[PDB]
Formats: structure tokens, C-alpha cells, sequence
């Protein structure tokens, strides 16, 4: 005798429930939206279970105390390049290009840094990649050489082993080397062009029909799509470099090419790296395909940061940013505490890896914007005349975004610990001060059931800007990290309570 | 084909749900506790409905702009004396006595004031009471006069009409007057004793067996219970007074008499006021029974306030109060901004009714504690060195309870508006300043889904002390009141959003 029963919701709408004796059952289709909760029917052998969740995303399981040369917080599980705000990985720079606030496309230091840190972290946690090297057998030849082209083993005196000298007119089919990899999709080759040309990779995919071809060309063009040809300019390449490309990413970013702020999603996947094809004149060597190539990405990010830091020690964001109603628009050229800090964390790791002082010097200079107020090309805000804050968005009036601030602090900590007592005193001073403000202000972000993203409600006198669940777990990840390098009860206590919110826990009411 | 399905909740516990095709139904017995929501099965002609609610308690429907001589906020629907924190209504003082923080029993100005304001408000909104007058016919006699007693119509030269002179030994049955009221339970009589004695009221109730008897005796005893005899001392009564007693309250407070902080609940109700019985010598007149007697209660509260105000203009709370972990205990003698303000609101109404300046003078003096910091026998706190606050609990460190602060402000407004430009300038100055702080600090109490009771989380660095729903609607009631006397957008905007929280509305997340 389950019977249908009408359910009046807050004296407004009516939904259809079920009743069995004294028990009333309410439909999840209503619950999902009403409570903003989550549910899935999951299959088992001969039965299904319904799996309910109060929240989404998960808190990172720390394995040890945080240290500057180790994994960066939870970034071992963070895929930066896959997101639709990354238009592509530049062929010239080898780092992500952003479209998040301009469809124009711009290099954004936060993305570039996070690209570095995530690959850095994954290098520490993953099994080693499988690696296949091609064209490495006794004389002579695996290459296909059409009429009018040439491919010769030659000796470059600046190098230890022979290389391959190629010649193929642009209108010819080019010289080609069979690859045939069906498992791994990170390609690298050492390259030196003596003319305009291209290295093309032929890629069979899950899309029925002809393969896709990705053309890496000697121009500064960013990205192009025409039918099944995707083009990336990689610059002149007239001195020896190692080119490393993630074909999975390069393929999908080409497929999803869009005039909008977001790359179109695709389910298309690569199935076989068929062969490589070269047009022009020059030399090539060490043609390899690997499961992953994390450290190369890390160094590309680290080197981009060094080259693009300005005289003030900052990485200027050259797009206008309007944080919302009540906040003055930020004109191009603004700095971000988060950008500065994430860059420090990347550069410190690069320094510790190489002892190349250009990395340390860049990091030390990055402290510059932290010393100036927001209206003076800086990043410093003051909460109610007492507490220094390093702004993710240096707005007028101040905005006090939590996650970006803590990222700035982790950057300062990396730097202070690495530069040592004399050189790292400025960073260590900025850090200790920021940490004071953090410990004091942290309760202002706690709703009793989740967290708030910024202090917009108090600064503007408006509704709280509540943090979505993935920012909530980010907040937790950040505090548990800090909890390993600072023994204050507030970090362990906040983490414990903030974790309970993920399972529908709440602060007590009176 | 409704089938049972297991429901995994946050990867922890499993409950039994129901499934019909793609719809999953979850049991309210789990929902009620998990989401802390509310539900009732309500009967209709031939069917039941399940009525779901996100919250409890309701927001008061204002009918006009707030003014000092009108109803006090939502108090027309507030029953003060019925609560179990009120031990009884004193026979001597005619106002509530509290046991909330001491089972000892003490007079608490907040309760006394609210008793006054609620009865004041109900006088404005209710239909007039039915009123029955007894012993008012031509000579001579409705009285029963046992052997050895006397009851005579006599003339007191200080009074316009004859009174009844009584004489009955304490061990006699007393002289008695039939009443017989089955509908109304507020008894009053004019009284002057010339000896020790008592006026007893015989009350048939829903409890089977003999009637209860309430004895109003010429001692200072508070309240006693022995079998079906309840005793209240009303003092000597040796000069003419009007005694007014709510028999419903007097009965239940006697029945539920307890050595604890809380009066025991009872379902016992009065059914008939049978008769009145007098022992001793003296005179009595104007014996009446009414549905309600609101203004008498109002004046009893107003007069208590005048008599019990100290030299500093305050009503000292003479019990220790420990607000919670992190707050130093308050030693007896502390003041409350809420007590001060509620008293002003009562005294201003009394003044406006009577033009008796003793009421205005008391109110003006009540401003005293607002001018001193909490550690200096005052009520003033300062939020982060910038914002004056009037504390409900003047704790160390400061506590910043919202509802009590706003009550203090409504009191200051009543006073400022009533005392006029010269006399009311101090109150008007304290009010304007408090209102500045309120408008600025209000967002700190908004969780995005409810409100917070105080700022304990920020002052102590701990979990938010979330406001239960009835304090949430109190907050709303208070802001919509303020919204009628101050046109700032923040009041109308906060009210709108805070109201939506009652129906499961939430601030947007990012």
C-alpha cells in the first residue's frame, strides 16, 4: 500500500510524494535542485544502488609535511591544459595561452605557473613513462624519400652522434619516417631548420575517415584549423632545440578551435601516431614518443616566467578585469598576488633543481608588488586599517579573495625558505605578516556550512559570494598544507570543521 | 513496480529508498534529521497532505510605519509569561520573576519590560475583553457568612460608593461570594486589609477531583504548592490597591512548581471560577472577572522599572552569567543594552500615556550605561577600533550579539523621538552612531542561508554561533521595523534576502 501523497513545499508549490504508513518518501528530482545536492544510480552485479552526495570534489590526502622542492599541494591531480580556458599550448613558447577574459588570447602567468607546478608534481608521483626512440639502427634507411628529396646521415661537429639532414620542397610530399605508436602521444624531436619548413605528424583518431595531420611550421602563427589539418607555428627554429608536443592536447585544441572564450569539447581521441613528415631543409635527431614528458613542460613554464617578468618584478595582466558590481574595473597592467606567488613557487622549484641563479633572482624580484598598495601598481590591501592582505585582484575597493591570498603566502614561504636568512628576509617578513592576518580573518569566510570566496558582502554591503564546492575543497587543501608548516590550532580546527561540511555537517545553532 | 533501493549517503551509511523507473524517492525520516527540516501529515476531507517546511516561526506582517506610542514590533503575538523561564508572576510586584540562569529566582528587567510591551501591544490589537462585575445590586446579600463572621455594606469617606467590610477568623470558613465564570479568568478586586488575611479563589479545572484553590495571602512569600492549594504572597495590602491576577497563569505556575530552572508543563486548564473567599478583617470592592487585563500588566511593568532603576540609570543583573568558552564570566551587577533599551521602550510608552514625568526621567537616565565601556560598569564595545556597539552581554572579550543591540537602538529611538530636541539629544546621538555601526556590520551576520547570533567566531577564532530560526525571524522583524524609520537600502535589501532563507533560498555561489 504505497500510496501517492501530495507534498506542499513551504506553502508554495506541490509535488508528488509517496506514503507507506507513517513514512513519507520524497522524489530526488525535486530534492536535487531544492537542496542543491547530488545523486547517481550506480550498477552492481544484479542490482543498482543510489549514491547520494552533499557535495562534489574531494580533499587531497597529504602524505608528508609540505616542502618547497616537493609536490605543490594537490597539483599532482590537477590537469591545467585540458580546461577550456586554455586556447592551446603555444608552439613558440610551449606554454598555455588563455582566453578566459578576452577571446583575443593572452599569456596569463597563473595558468603558465600552474601548468609548470602540476607537471612538476606529476613527475614526482607517476610511474615512469614508456619511451620509444625511432630511427636508431645501423646504416642506413627507415625514411621514405620521394623523388627530388633527400635524407642523409650526416655529422654535426657540435654534436656527439650523427643526425639526419633533410631536403624536401614545400610542394613535394616531404621525407617521412614511420612511427606507429598506438599507446603514447607525447612526441619530441631535436630540430634545426636552414629554411622555412614544417614537421608534420599524421594522427589516426576515433573520428572515422582520414587521419588528422598536425603541422608544426616555421612561422609565428598561433593555431589554425582547416578540415583535418591543424597548424601550430613553432617559430624559425634556426638553432638546435628540442621540440616536445602533447599530441592529445594539440589535436583536441585544434578540433575545438573557437572564436569564443571557450574551446569546444570533443570526444575525439588519438589512436595511432602514424608517421612524421618533414618539408624544407635542415637537420633532425632523437625522434621519440613518450607516455608523458612532465619536466619539459615544467621548464617551459619556468623559463617563460623568467623571460616575461617586468622591471617592477611583476607579471602584468594586460586585459581589463571587472570583478563585479561595486568594484572599479582593473585597467590592463594590473598585478595579482596569486600570479606572483605561484610564479615564486615555480621558480623556487626550478632554482632548487638546477642551481641556476636566474631562477632565484626572478623569484626574489617577484616580491616587488607585495610592498605597494593596490592603487599604486601594487597588490597590498589593508583590512580595516589593521591587517595586511595580498590581493588576487587588487581592486578598488579591496576584495579579499581567500584562495589567491593563501597561494601568495605559499609562494612567499617557498621563497623565504629557499633564499635563506639574508636574501629571503623580505619574503619571510611578508609571509609572517600575511599569516598573522590570515589567522585573524579566517572565521570571516566560514558560513557554518561552507565557505565564502571573498569579503564582497562586507566591503560592498551585499549578499555573500559563496564559494562553490571545488573552491571549498581548495580552501581545505590550502589550510591543511599550512597546517604542516605552522602548528597553530586554527588550521587543524578549521580543516576538521570545513571537512564535515562536505558531508552535510553544520556548525551548531543556538 | 516501486522497488526498494539502497541509498548510500556520503559513502558512509546506507538507508532504504524506493525506486520507480528513473525516479528515486528518499524517506523523510532520514531527511528531517539530515537536512534539519520540518514536515507534518495534515488531514483533509477524505485525504491527507504532507506539508514540508524549510524553517519554523514566521515574520511579522507590519501594517504601518513604526512609532513609539504604537505596538512594539511583533509583540502583539508574543506571550511572555507562558514561558518556562518565568517562575511566576509575583504577588507583591505583579511582574514576572525569572529562573533562567539561577533556580534561585530573580527579577530580570528584560522579562519585566517584555511583559509590559507585549501586553501594551495586545491592548492595541485585540477585541475588548468581556467584563463581569459581581456584588452590584440593591441591598443587601450574595455573600455567604458563616457563624462568627460578618459582611456589611459600609461607607468609606475617601470613596465614591459603598464597599464591603469583612470579618472572618483565620480558622473559620471565611465569607464567600459566588462568581461562576466559565469563560474568563482574569480576576481583579480593590482591597484594603486591617489585619493578616487572605483572598482565596476556588477554581474548577480539567483535572478530575476537587477544585484548585489559589490563596492570595498577606505575606511576602513568593509561591507555594501543597496538594490542590497554591499560595501567593501579595504583601500587607493595608492601603487601597487594585489586585489583578491572571488565574490561568497563576494556576499553571503553581501546578508546575519546580526546584529547577524550568517550570513543569501542564495541560491542566481552568474551567470555572467558582467563588471568592475572604479571611481576616478589612474592606473589598469592585470584584470583577475579565477576558484580559492588558494595561494593568503594562503599568505594573512600567512601575517596577521606575522603582528598581539604580543610581547609574541601570537595571543591574544580579546573577553571574557565563556566555560560553572564551568569554570571562560576568559578575553580578552587570548591565545589558537590551535591558536598558527595552525599559526605555516601556517607559516612553508609559510617559506618552500618562504625561507622568517620572517615566520620562527614568528613560532619560537609562542612557547612562551606553556611555561607558564594558569593563567600566558600562555596555559599550568597539568593533575593531572603529564602530561603537551596545552589548546585550558586556563581555570580555566583546560578544556583539545582534538582536540585543537592535533592541537597544529601538529603545534609543523611542526615547530620542519622545524627549524632543533638547532632552533627547543624547539618546538621538547614541542612536545615530549605533545605526552607523549596524549598517556597516550587518553583512557579518549573513551566512548566505541564515544568520549568525553573535560575532563569537571572529572574536574567539571558532565556529559560527548560528542563529536558530526563531532568532532569524526576530532579526528580520527588527530590520523591517528599522526599514520604516530609516530609508537606507540595506534594510529593505537584507530583509528580502533573509526572508528567502525561510523557504530554502540561498545567496548565489560562484
Amino acid at each position: 500500500r504505497y500510496e501517492e501523497i501530495d507534498c506542499l513545499i513551504n506553502d508554495d508549490a506541490t509535488i508528488k510524494g509517496r506514503r507507506e504508513g507513517s513514512e513519507v518518501y520524497m522524489p530526488f528530482s525535486w530534492m536535487e535542485k531544492y537542496f542543491e545536492v547530488y545523486g547517481k544510480v550506480v550498477q552492481y552485479d544484479g542490482y543498482d544502488r543510489f549514491e547520494f552526495s552533499h557535495s562534489y570534489s574531494k580533499v587531497y590526502a597529504q602524505r608528508e609535511q609540505y616542502h618547497p622542492n616537493g609536490v605543490f599541494m594537490s597539483f599532482e591531480g590537477y590537469n591545467v591544459e585540458v580546461r577550456d580556458r586554455v586556447k592551446c599550448i603555444s608552439g613558440v613558447e610551449g606554454v598555455p595561452l588563455s582566453t578566459q577574459w578576452g577571446p583575443q588570447g593572452y599569456f596569463y602567468a597563473i595558468q603558465i605557473a600552474q601548468y609548470g607546478l602540476s607537471h612538476y608534481s606529476k613527475n614526482l608521483t607517476e610511474r615512469p613513462p614508456h619511451v620509444e626512440v625511432y630511427d636508431t639502427a645501423e646504416e642506413r634507411s627507415a625514411w621514405t624519400v620521394p623523388k627530388g628529396c633527400s635524407l642523409t646521415r650526416v655529422y654535426d661537429k657540435t654534436r656527439a652522434t650523427s643526425v639526419r639532414e633533410f631536403s624536401a620542397p614545400e610542394n613535394s610530399e616531404g621525407v617521412s619516417l614511420p612511427l606507429g605508436n598506438t599507446k603514447d602521444f607525447i612526441i619530441s624531436f631535436d630540430l634545426k631548420f636552414t629554411s622555412n619548413g614544417s614537421v608534420s605528424v599524421i594522427l589516426e583518431t576515433t573520428e572515422k575517415g582520414p587521419p588528422f595531420v598536425i603541422h608544426y611550421v616555421t612561422t609565428t602563427q598561433l593555431i589554425l584549423l582547416k578540415d583535418r589539418d591543424i597548424t601550430y607555428g613553432i617559430g624559425p627554429r634556426t638553432t638546435w632545440t628540442t621540440v616536445t608536443r602533447d599530441l592529445l592536447t594539440d589535436l583536441r585544441k585544434g578540433i575545438g578551435l573557437s572564436n569564443t572564450k571557450a574551446v569546444k569539447a570533443t570526444k575525439t581521441m588519438p589512436r595511432r601516431v602514424v608517421k612524421l613528415v618533414v618539408h624544407g631543409t635542415g637537420t633532425i635527431d632523437n625522434i621519440t614518443i613518450s607516455t608523458t614528458s612532465h619536466m619539459a613542460a615544467f621548464y617551459a613554464a619556468s623559463d617563460w616566467l623568467v623571460r616575461n617578468q617586468d622591471e617592477r618584478g611583476g607579471w602584468p595582466i594586460m586585459v581589463t578585469r571587472k570583478l563585479g558590481e561595486g568594484f572599479r574595473a582593473l585597467e590592463p597592467g594590473w598585478y595579482s598576488a596569486m600570479a606572483q606567488g605561484q610564479a615564486m613557487s615555480t621558480l623556487v622549484r626550478a632554482y632548487l633543481m638546477t642551481k641556476d641563479d636566474r631562477y632565484l633572482k626572478a623569484a626574489l624580484r617577484a616580491t616587488g608588488p607585495f610592498k605597494l598598495p593596490s592603487e599604486q601598481h601594487g597588490v597590498k590591501a589593508v583590512f580595516m586599517n589593521k591587517y595586511d592582505w595580498y590581493e588576487e585582484y587588487p581592486t578598488i575597493p579591496s576584495s579579499f579573495v581567500l584562495n589567491g591570498f593563501i597561494y601568495s603566502l605559499i609562494g612567499l614561504f617557498d621563497l623565504a625558505q629557499t633564499a635563506g636568512e639574508k636574501l629571503g628576509r623580505d619574503a619571510g617578513q611578508l609571509y609572517s605578516k600575511g599569516m598573522e592576518s590570515l589567522k585573524v580573518m579566517l572565521p570571516l569566510y566560514d558560513t557554518g556550512s561552507g565557505t565564502i570566496y571573498d569579503l564582497r558582502h562586507f566591503i560592498l554591503g551585499t549578499a555573500p559570494n559563496l564559494a562553490r564546492w571545488d573552491y571549498h575543497t581548495t580552501h581545505i587543501n590550502q589550510l591543511q598544507l599550512l597546517g604542516t608548516i605552522d602548528n597553530s590550532p586554527i588550521f587543524r580546527d578549521s580543516v576538521k570543521r570545513w571537512k564535515s561540511y562536505l558531508k552535510g555537517g553544520r556548525a551548531k545553532h543556538n
